[PDB]
């Protein structure tokens, strides 16, 4: 078990994997993550099963979660139009986001983008 603070990587990827399979609850509040940070994270953490060459690597260390690519031109509180799920962004449950923010926090100048569960 590594990391005195935060979770072990073996733990990180797997615990969050648990959050993706986790129920969303109609009327709940999820939080967006840019897919790129998370995809970077997958490498680093060994989330993606073929891609554990970067596992534990510092090269692939995803620092603070950066939703700037999701955020509109001018407003950090405004999401862009073409945004879709893991294709563009991702959502985490409260915990999921909390984890990621507990481990690597959120970028400076940003706020969590909370997305209610879809009405579809």
């Amino acid at each position: 078990m590594a990391e005195g603070g935060a979770a072990d990587l073996d733990t990180q990827r797997s615990d969050i994997a648990t959050l993706l399979k986790t129920s969303l609850r109609k009327g709940d509040t999820w939080y967006l993550v840019d897919s790129r940070w998370f995809k970077q994270w997958k490498k680093y953490v060994g989330f993606d099963s073929w891609d554990k060459y970067q596992m534990g690597d510092q090269n692939v260390y995803p620092g603070p979660i950066d939703n700037s690519g999701l955020l509109k031109d001018g407003d950090a509180q405004s999401l862009k139009e073409h945004l879709i799920d893991e294709l563009d962004y991702i959502l985490l449950p409260t915990e999921g986001w909390n984890k990621l923010v507990s481990w690597y926090t959120l970028m400076e100048g940003q706020e969590p983008i909370a997305r209610k569960v879809v009405e579809q």
